[PDB]
């Protein structure tokens, strides 16, 4: 499956792509403002993920830090990134089709929107301004807005026992971002799509 990833936001953003425990094709690139990187996403990758970067370092052996999602320090990603973090995720060749959602359950740093770009489906996005309006409580002072999981660990926002609610904290997302998850056991937004789409994620969709 192509994915082409496009960044529209005005600032330079380092894309990544992970299914936890590897990359997906180069995992990591640079992205300035208005360039797109096309990725290739083995069919039936369960749990893979795309989200933005901001205010990265990197050396020429591509090691360094990046101020929201960073994945261990590397440039080419092979496991998922510190939040604050925008996800967009996606199950490919699940039993005939693929699944796809946004979700801010690991927090917000760059509004997105994630399409097919073949048919059969609707997109979903998520490109309010989060980081603007965020709760003092989960502000990120390294940038972006964080979830309540990471600022407070608890069972009730971490969903540790499964039988967890909607939170204050949960609600801001979701007023902000209806068609995104905001917490585990959020109501699913997610999108069936035909087996072996294609799809476009775009950082900044909005201005």
């Amino acid at each position: 499956a192509t994915f082409e990833i496009v960044n529209r936001c005005s600032y330079t953003v380092w894309a990544a792509a992970s299914k936890g425990d590897a990359a997906l094709d180069a995992g990591g690139r640079q992205l300035n403002s208005g360039e797109s990187w096309t990725i290739n996403v083995e069919p039936g990758t369960k749990g893979g993920k795309i989200w933005a970067r901001t205010d990265c370092y990197f050396d020429d052996s591509g090691r360094g830090i990046c101020r929201t999602g960073d994945c261990g320090g590397l440039l080419q990603c092979k496991r998922f990134g510190r939040p604050p973090t925008t996800l967009a995720e996606f199950s490919l060749n699940q039993y005939g089709k693929d699944y796809i959602d946004i979700s801010n359950i690991k927090g917000f740093n760059v509004p997105m929107d994630f399409s097919p770009t073949t048919r059969g489906c609707r997109g979903v996005r998520c490109a309010a301004d989060i980081v603007g309006q965020c709760p003092a409580k989960l502000k990120a002072p390294g940038g972006g807005c964080n979830d309540a999981c990471t600022v407070f660990q608890t069972s009730e926002y971490c969903c540790t026992t499964g039988k967890c609610g909607p939170t204050e904290y949960s609600r801001f997302f979701k007023r902000l971002c209806p068609d995104a998850f905001s917490y585990v056991l959020d109501k699913p937004t997610t999108v069936t799509c035909p087996g072996s789409s294609n799809y476009r994620v775009t950082f900044c969709p909005t201005a």
